[PDB]
């Protein structure tokens, strides 16, 4: 219970931690219905608006006014933000020329530049193009500070998951806010945008910035604002807090605006009605900058202008209905709209039949505008599976469309033309980032990056040590003038062996057969020694193994590999394909050829008998026989230590990748270096499985079956230089392909591979960093580039938009 009869006199927007029965006066009291009776009259003053006029200059201080134009207001810290312009002949901040801020210019008493995070809801990156015509203050921040062309939100691309991701550096599956609405089966409780349940701390995991700051002795302003507090009051409050005594003043501040999201939903992103809310936001930014200038702080504070997601054209007319596919939709609950999450209406309903549901939802219309996925089958880049609040059954919805349970759930007259929530690589979902201030660079454009990276950077800006999170610390050092984080290479845990010849073909009984033999490499005395293999096929040093295991480096004319004696296959296989390289066939007599590897014990080798027994599993090769340098060298490709288990369904994709796509990439990029390998993630947590976690093996054997296969394709950013002779920065694209027994995911898979395989790979694009998590490997350790630049490279996602 709260004793409302208290008073907010001398307590308006206090940073005091005040708990019941005491009366509250903070920017969240209205949300808890715990404000003092006089909060609204003392703290939410509105009299005479938010701007000084000429007739108010030098007025007698009336404490009834929203803001002041009295002579004393400046030292009192509560002038209207335009006071000095109207009453003292100063210019607005926006009319001032841009000038580099090389060090903080702060008043005495300021020990460090404060950080102000200005968040705008639903600010699509492309709105920035409207420029100073519409948003002159924001355009000044963008052009004079540091900007990205866009920032990638997390999936789902909705507000709650993204705001909390910004605050924590975590994927939603980790922080727990996996949607604006969610059901937790252990709580048996439902979280909603609106309502009280979301105020319970049990939903919110990880460690948000304000907590990290507080725990390390840095004072945070209250980040959240009750929706009823107008933006002008939020700004005036931030400015007042900045005028506080040295021993009370916070170091970090957050402003939030619900626009331009609301107008985007109403009018769509390209609606002419969008100009008005963009102008209003800019006006708020201007009030903040004008205010900071009045406090002599405009060359002291770091400002981050950041959005949570974008906005797409979505209308009633583009709604898919599950009732068109399923017989009894009244028995399921659907989290609907720009994504789908399905569970039974009655929790744990025993009659719930997910396989039959998915079957009815799979490629049933030629123009179907969503695709069903068990969550472990979602593209790994989405990182959206490892949480009990994420339903097993998901629908990835096509941009511009909605999914709904049945037509009763749509009300045409419809009232909306915009929405968001889609796959976070969709262009319309991208949002904004600008950094302005002493610690940011001046007039600098940076490549787009993911919002999970910002928490580390805000920690850097504040001198904080970040809690464990999913950013890669150092990958954004290029945004900063100083306060960069000097990263340190992780230490290799397992050193490799370099086995020579220690066995004879007679030592092997694996059930393998090869109809021909290369008797010439048996006269090769330097066969499978290092030679120039490493400098040709391993351009950036060997991957470090960051876990305890046993593996062997194996050399070949056409490739090198790191063969695991535990998992019975390479952890990685690395090779370079020149622009001019030739594709060749697998000769008829070699179709079923598999050769034992004298370098590796028969005990640490797979056996072809298992593959003859398993009627469902087949096999493939990591280095492709199609790309052998010579008919002689091609024999290396058929080694048992280059072999991996693949379903025939997957082989349709992999062979087309090996035979057509790799050469296509080499042609277009002036040669490519490829590293390919297996991934084991049976518990779908995005992390390398331990042996105990692997759940499937080749029939009657102990050869483990990968859940995915990766490939990392690197070339010279300067495409005029061949990949193997690159002087400067690198260019990378990667994939994590799901290893599945069918191609149900690809609706056109009945057709030739040229009609569907690339479309699949694009969906499963990945960061090198993703692969590192999944493999326990560390790539690019030996290059001519800074470690910070390499970290940037590893976080890059090739999106194909
Ligand atoms: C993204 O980065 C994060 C942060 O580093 C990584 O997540 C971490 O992974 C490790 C390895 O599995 C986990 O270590 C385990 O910790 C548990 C005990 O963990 C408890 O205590 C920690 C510390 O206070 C706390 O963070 C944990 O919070 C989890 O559980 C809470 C209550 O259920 C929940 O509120 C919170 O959201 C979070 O849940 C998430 O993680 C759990 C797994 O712990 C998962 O089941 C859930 O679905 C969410 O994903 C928890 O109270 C020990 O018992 C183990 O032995 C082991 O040491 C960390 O717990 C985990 N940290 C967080 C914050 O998630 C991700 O791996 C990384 N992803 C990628 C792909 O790189
Ligand atoms: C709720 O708040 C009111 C106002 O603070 C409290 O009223 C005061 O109570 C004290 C002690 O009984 C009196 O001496 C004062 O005269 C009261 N102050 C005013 C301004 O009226 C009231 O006690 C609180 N109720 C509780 C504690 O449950
Ligand atoms: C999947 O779709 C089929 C139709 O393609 C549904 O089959 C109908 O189901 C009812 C009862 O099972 C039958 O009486 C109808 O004759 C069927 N319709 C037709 C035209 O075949 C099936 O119910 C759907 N499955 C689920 C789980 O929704
Ligand atoms: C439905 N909802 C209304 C309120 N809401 C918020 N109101 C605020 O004042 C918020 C401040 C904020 C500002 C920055 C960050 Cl990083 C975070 Cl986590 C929160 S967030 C979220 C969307
Ligand atoms: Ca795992
Ligand atoms: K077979
Ligand atoms: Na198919
Ligand atoms: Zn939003
Ligand atoms: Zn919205």
């Amino acid at each position: 219970w709260t004793n409302t009869s208290g008073s907010c006199k001398g307590r308006c927007f206090e940073l005091q931690e005040v708990g019941p029965p005491d009366c509250r006066c903070d920017n969240l009291c209205k949300s808890y219905s715990s404000c003092c009776h006089d909060f609204d009259e003392l703290c939410l003053k509105t009299a005479r608006g938010w701007e000084c006029t000429k007739d108010r200059c030098g007025e007698v201080r009336n404490e009834e006014n929203a803001c002041h134009c009295s002579e004393d207001c400046l030292s009192r810290g509560d002038c209207c933000t335009n006071y000095q312009v109207v009453c003292k002949g100063e210019s607005h901040w926006v009319d001032d020329d841009c000038e580099e801020i090389r060090v903080p210019e702060c008043p005495a008493g300021f020990v460090r530049p404060p950080l102000i995070i200005f968040s705008v809801d639903g600010f699509r990156a492309s709105y920035m193009k409207k420029g100073s015509k519409v948003m002159p203050n924001i355009e000044k921040l963008r052009s004079c500070g540091t900007h990205a062309p866009y920032m990638r939100p997390v999936y789902p691309t909705k507000t709650f998951p993204n705001l909390y991701t910004l605050a924590t550096g975590l994927y939603p599956e980790s922080h727990g806010i996996v949607g604006n609405s969610m059901y937790d089966p252990v709580f048996d409780a439902t979280f909603h945008l609106r309502g009280r349940e979301k105020f319970n701390h049990r939903w919110w995991g990880g460690q948000p910035l304000w907590i990290t700051a507080t725990k390390q002795g840095v004072r945070a302003g209250t980040f959240f604002w009750s929706v009823s507090i107008p933006h002008e009051r939020r700004i005036l409050t931030i400015l007042q807090w900045l005028s506080l005594p040295d021993n009370e003043r916070p170091s970090v501040y957050a402003f939030y605006s619900e626009q331009p999201d609301f107008s985007g939903h109403k009018y769509g992103p390209f609606g002419p009605e969008m100009t008005n809310p963009l102008r209003e936001i800019d006006k708020t930014v201007g009030q903040l900058m004008d205010g900071l200038k009045q406090l002599k702080l405009h060359r002291c504070v770091n400002v981050i202008f950041v959005g949570d997601h974008g906005m797409e054209d979505v209308t009633c007319d583009r709604t898919e209905f599950l009732s068109n596919y399923l017989t009894n939709v009244d028995d399921i609950t659907l989290v609907p709209g720009t994504l789908g999450r399905i569970r039974p209406k009655i929790p744990n309903n025993l009659k719930y039949d997910p396989k039959a549901i998915i079957a009815n939802l799979t490629c049933k219309k030629p123009d179907q505008h969503f695709k069903p996925y068990m969550k472990q089958h979602l593209p790994k880049r989405l990182h959206y599976a490892n949480n009990r609040r994420i339903e097993d059954l998901h629908l990835l919805v096509e941009r511009r469309w909605h999914v709904a349970r049945k037509p009763l759930d749509v009300y045409k007259k419809c009232f909306f033309q915009g929405d968001h929530g889609f796959d976070n690589k969709v262009n319309s979902m991208q949002t904004v980032f600008v950094g302005y201030g002493p610690t940011f660079k001046y007039r600098t454009k940076v490549p787009p990056f993911e919002n999970i990276e910002l928490y580390n950077v805000m920690c850097d800006l504040l001198g904080l040590k970040p809690a464990p999170n999913n950013g890669t610390h150092g990958s954004l050092n290029h945004l900063l003038r100083t306060n960069t984080f000097r990263p340190t290479l992780p230490e290799e845990v397992s050193r490799p062996n370099y086995p020579g010849i220690m066995y004879l073909q007679s030592d092997f009984d694996l059930g393998c057969t090869c109809d021909d033999k290369n008797k010439l490499e048996e006269l090769n005395k330097r066969l499978h020694t290092k030679g120039s293999t490493e400098e040709r096929h391993l351009l950036y040093g060997r991957p470090a193994v960051l876990y305890r295991t046993s593996y062997d480096i194996l050399y070949h004319t056409d490739f090198e590999s790191g063969y695991s004696e535990i998992f019975l296959m390479p952890l990685w296989t690395s090779y370079t394909i020149s622009k001019q390289a030739e594709v060749s066939s697998i000769p008829e007599h070699l179709t079923n050829c598999v050769r034992p590897d004298v370098r590796v014990s028969p005990g640490f080798s797979q056996n072809c008998l298992a593959y003859k027994n398993d009627k469902q599993m087949s096999y493939g090769f990591l280095f492709p026989p199609y790309l052998s340098s010579s008919p002689e060298a091609k024999y290396d490709a058929f080694l048992v230590t280059n072999m991996v288990p693949m379903y025939p369904a997957f082989k349709r994709v992999w062979t087309y990748f090996q035979r057509v796509l790799v050469k296509k990439y080499a042609s277009e990029r002036n040669g490519v270096n490829v590293i390919s390998g297996p991934i084991f993630d049976y518990n779908y947590n995005g992390l390398r499985d331990i042996e105990d976690e692997i759940k499937q093996y080749v029939e009657g054997s102990s050869i483990p079956v990968p859940t995915h296969y990766y490939s990392i394709i690197t070339s010279c950013l300067d495409f005029t230089q061949p990949a193997d002779k690159c002087d400067g920065p690198l260019s990378v694209s990667s994939f994590i392909l799901p290893h599945r027994p069918d191609n149900d995911e690809s609706c056109n898979s009945s057709e030739d591979e040229s009609k569907w395989v690339e479309e699949l790979m694009k969906m499963h694009t990945a960061r090198v960093r993703d692969i590192e998590h999944l493999t326990g490997l560390d790539f690019y350790r030996k290059t001519s580039r800074s470690y910070s630049e390499i970290l940037t490279l590893k976080t890059y996602l090739h999106t194909y938009e």
